[PDB]
């Protein structure tokens, strides 16, 4: 059938990129988003897919992702432009039967390498699928401004950074009890940064890249966007607070402890111990 | 009749949540809003309400609210999404004849506990109704950013905080002469925080939760939103001022005194005395 | 998930009713439309359905329709109004496990008998499902104006009426080779008219009710609407032609024969023989 | 409060005039519509009404309409223009305490006689209120094209005209069982035509003015518009039928009888007897 | 200043052409409209006008139109397209100081003869200005469909044609008491047809061109459009009536007489006498 | 005529208030705007004005403003709401023949004192008219955020404040060479603050109220808004600069001198001398 | 043909100015944008261009730009207003056959000097065309806020400023490896600043004007806007960082080196050496 642009998932992709562009998080082509779909999501639209789609092999096969469809932003595409031309800026792809590569069924442009960052996403989808028994479906990278700024002034240490972020808005502890993972700065678009981020994604829905940005995960687009927005709201508040000379008072350790108990979550111990 | 979504009060709910999302005050599901309606408001739409609505008993009955209808945001709902699907994100409810519980007449989703925060709102509506001879109709919680930030650097003291806020924009004294109430940080969603906020609401239209957010009241959605926006505008200005090294000059006590006299309001004495 | 109104099938229902209102075919509450859905269509929206939906038993069970979901216009609803309030004017229903009745999962108003015409539709869906090996999914009734007018002047005879309609636009023969079924006038909303229409639906995708309107079937909303529009376009042309004193020339029998052969359809013999 | 233009009843007025303009029924300033409101409808908008409104006395007081508010089209206003400037083209009025006259609370322009046709409407509202125990609230005049045309060729006789209209679409008998009232042509805007129409309105929801137009009544705007549209749809079909040389077959008397019995209405006897 | 497209008079031009395109009256480039403006209308927009505008001399000077501005449709422009590109399809022009020619201040395209029909319009504006003491400001030509059709079957005689049109809707007599002027068919775009139409415009706001269309005048765009629409509504009704075999009854002479008296107009005697 | 809401000046009022609300400058009812119109602007709309308008006398007559019309925001109105209901939130007024008072011709609500701040505006319009030979037409008050913040940290001295603002963006000197006037804090809405601001307006298009906001003037809405936006852009940059520890380098006096010479303006000497 | 406003390049101009206005970068008339087009871009619209266009000679001819068309913002035009009236605020121009001057084919207003800044743009287009073998087509000036602020606190030295900007977001090095050029403050609109900027444009796509703004270049509007937005995003982050007391850690020299190698760019040596 027609109107694929108005499908729930193309509409959701437009919402999340547009929202992020409006937040100031995705200058130029900075940012990427992919969403894991089910065959039944795309089946009504078969009509629209190439009879002979482009195939791109993967360097490390991912059999966990076999026969799995996704919608994704193209590499080099601007979040700002997605609402204006969804088909030019998004692609629907499907991993083949042994996960040795993927076919581009719909969307995007005719270049060599329209989805350069997709191998890195796939690696992280795998870890998140194992970590959550198949609940996580989204991987989102953006350049969340205050979170970036904090990476120049806070210790680049999971425990220290998580603790400040929890302190900066009450609900953070409940939204990311497992804390934010962190990496040293690394060269973007490399195997190493892909593998290293995926390893952090084993124990974190949210990972910081210092002097660059954030990488997050969730079961739905709303939940992923809302995770990033919550930590970035904290960061925004902390930037103000530090800029005014630092905390005179804050949430105390035993207050953070009682928060986790009431909401039934177990907070990252290292961050609590501070 | 049909078009309930276009009714004055569903349209007002969409306006206030949308406005607050755009201000940056309601990340994720952070925020709640309820508005007290009259039977005549909803009577034309009876057509649309469940013949057998869900009933939720209250832990402490509220006979002052007997047979009273309200429109409300669901728990877990995102302010951002209200404009996109008013019926999914809002509910119309009605307190039964002895105020022992409430029925969900319209809207929201099918979960256990679609309106978790409504008991706390009701407690505060009661106090505001007594405090204003029935003029206040709205209770609004949001995460007003600069007000949050100030809770890490200013003394958490009604008099001190009120005085800075009055100084930060001229008209604040006239808009909230009774000052802002404050509480210690407390675990959200608990009886204690509900009761404690309601007790502050006896003498304040506006109450701060440190490291979390604000809770405000008013006769209309515009007036409530406009109360919060005014104090948050002050806070925004103060964040700048403190960040530049503090006040070199400001509104003086006897200037604040003359302001209250000209506009016919009596300002919180403790705040004036500073 | 939210945005059920923007789902492909609610959007399709709005398109088809709106289009028909604009054609002049559905004055007041004249007209009905139902579309057979699959479980996977509505599964993403489960969120929105009543935990305790209304049950309406059927007078004659239909086990062929067991566990089958549909979207439908309410009885008494105006096609014109569907675009303005989809949820008030449409309902999603699901036939129970032995086809003894149906539950209203979503939409419509709180009256006794919100879907009076649904038993008649179901009977015809059954015949169309058997007749097409499960391809037909839509049943649509509207008051197609020129087709109505022709029922006062043409012989109320399948063969005669089909032949004029084929002659009135070239492509009609290919679109409905099996011809239009016809009934004597009967009292609307009765078992008899329901059963009699369903019996015509055994051999026809399109059935005339003299002095009243048309009843049609198809695999998609577009195809059903387009079937009715094609026969009503023919009728419109014939009204003009008869009004100008009748045909001086027309499509000849052996031309209609060659048409069926080229397009690979076998035309109703009785209509060809004229 | 503000947004009176978006109130349910101003929105309904815009819908009904716009719909009628699109049907081709209201050239120039041809047509008028008034809707009886309740005090509670306009009470939220008091804010917007003149402190010293214009008063227009009535020639014959109507105490049945005492203290009753209405929304109305201005005299000389074009249906086409209502959607473009609701406030210029509509007025809200209120009949005083002994029904000796009315005040214009809102809308319309500053001329002498902005609502020339309102006395005639009021007379008919009175009869319809008595005739329906207060259910009818709308009086609508438009120049329904095919109904006008039929007044040059059919006998200007209630029984004869009603019978043709019933025959021209099946559901007409059920929608107006009491038939259409008719008057001789009379000079428009006169007491006589006002009184004479009101007298027909004692026993008819729908009244024909030969060579001019129709005058109808109903409990809601949708129901009134839908009554006129149904009879005008019949007329449209009959114009076609007569233009093709007349009925070869039609609905028979005993078929019309069975229709009234099944739907529980008693049809105008004189029309049945034909 | 900017936004000239949103000025009242460009907006009015878009409304009237668009409305006429939707009525079916202006296929292709069939139709023309010009509106006489005042200097104060265009003065705020001076900003937008060519410093060196194109000058087109007139064959017969019109000193009555000296220094007078107008907005106009270009020759060869499609009514349908005006809403899509007002500036391409409309022009603002101004007659020079002794009425020997006109300058194109704004709009239209760069061809030889962008306003071919403007001399003919000007001649008719002159007569209408003299005839109405300066009240008429619009000249509008369109191909009103039923009025065209009637020119093949009715006597091409002012009195006969006026009388049928008055009979075809009650209010026609009041809207055009002076009747419709008529001409023999003539070759379009010629001096003769221009002069002959202007001479009819001495005593008529509305003039028929047989087998072609209508030419009308009024003080405002609404009033002119509404004059044409009223006579074309009559014609539409008469086409139906004649098509059904002619009038069985109609408005009688003494009824038409009483109509003119009540509304204070003196009807064309020749038409009354029939 | 109708469509007054779409007139150039109501549209301009909506643009300027909406723009200012979006900038964050007009919380609640904070802000006021008035624009001086000409009789010819409102003359086409006479149709819409009260036959008996409300009269409000002035305490000090202003014969310079005799017979002068203005469009204005109501007191207590929210800038945010103007786009939603222009007529509720704006008023058109006209000063009587000896400038002893004004009549409200259109718009606003029915209270005592719908335009409380208009006397103060009028006083300043007078001074600006004398100061610019009748070129200035707008007076605008808003709570420009960074300009407010700077009033707590910079010396409240015309010369010092002007100099920083010139330094903070290159073009400021050219946009306001005469500098910004300043007052001590004063109680708002008083004669004294009205008179004192008007006296500053003798030599300044822009005046600061410490701890409150700004008051500016210009020949058009765009030019006034653009003056305030330019100084507030400077302030925004300075807030950043001061917050980072102050200027390391800046525009030098002799650079500011050369700027004024090149653009042909004479800069406030006191500010240059610093 | 018509619809020139909807052409790809007028639509692109509206997008880029509107986006920049929304970013807060173009107060009042601050900013300019020009885009080099090809003859084939404008050829379909020839229809719309003046038969006798205004000619403006250049002071220094530019034969490299001979016969070259451009679309441009007018001098004195507000970025904010472009979306509201593209034709008033943009112009299409074409350089004559020996590059001695240019003709204004379309758009803009009738003043002396509608494009004051175009000579300066042309000089820079020339250098960018030589520098990139004809790939660059855009020159854009705006007042990027955080970049302006940084010019008061950072050393005004290409190497130092480039290095901070690279450090402030990872991808900056890849987006502008050649670094940002800088000039001393100079008087705007002068030959000297025009020539000096063009000389920087020999080796830089991006040039800072201290205390004023930025001047950038690119092959497309998106790429140019995205270059400025990227450096301004860095600046925004640095303002925060410096405001919080400076970097505790950052991207290291050998990390910046490895970045350039991986992406295949050679970074400005002077900036690397720091
Ligand atoms: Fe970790
Ligand atoms: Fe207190
Ligand atoms: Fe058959
Ligand atoms: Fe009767
Ligand atoms: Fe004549
Ligand atoms: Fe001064
Ligand atoms: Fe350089
Ligand atoms: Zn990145
Ligand atoms: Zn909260
Ligand atoms: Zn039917
Ligand atoms: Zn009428
Ligand atoms: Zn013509
Ligand atoms: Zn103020
Ligand atoms: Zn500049």
């Amino acid at each position: 059938m027609q109107n694929i642009t108005q499908s729930w998932f193309v509409q959701g992709m437009i919402k999340a990129t547009t929202d992020a562009w409006l937040k100031g998080w995705d200058e130029r082509n900075g940012g990427n988003l992919t969403l894991r779909l089910d065959d039944a999501d795309i089946a009504p639209y078969h009509d629209n897919f190439h009879q002979q789609p482009r195939y791109i092999p993967l360097s490390q096969p991912m059999p966990l992702l076999a026969n799995t469809p996704f919608i994704v932003t193209g590499s080099g595409k601007f979040f700002r432009n997605v609402q204006l031309d969804p088909a030019f800026n998004l692609g629907i792809v499907k991993v083949d039967s042994d996960g040795a590569g993927y076919h581009i069924l719909w969307g995007l442009t005719n270049e060599a390498v329209p989805t350069s960052e997709l191998p890195a996403h796939f690696l992280s989808h795998c870890e998140r699928i194992k970590a959550t028994n198949g609940k996580d479906r989204v991987i989102m990278h953006c350049h969340a401004t205050n979170l970036i700024a904090l990476t120049y002034v806070l210790e680049n240490d999971t425990a220290v950074f998580t603790r400040q972020l929890w302190e900066g808005s009450t609900e953070c502890l409940v939204v990311f009890p497992d804390g934010v993972g962190i990496l040293p700065w690394m060269v973007p678009g490399t195997d190493a940064i892909g593998q290293a981020t995926a390893q952090e994604m084993q124990k974190h829905s949210l990972v910081l890249w210092p002097f660059h940005g954030v990488f997050g995960s969730g079961p739905t687009l709303d939940e992923t966007f809302g995770l990033i927005d919550t930590a970035e709201k904290s960061a925004q508040v902390l930037v103000k607070v530090y800029s005014m000379g630092g905390m005179k008072q804050t949430i105390s350790r035993e207050e953070l402890i009682a928060l986790g108990k009431r909401f039934g979550v177990t907070p990252l111990a290292s961050a609590l111990a501070l």
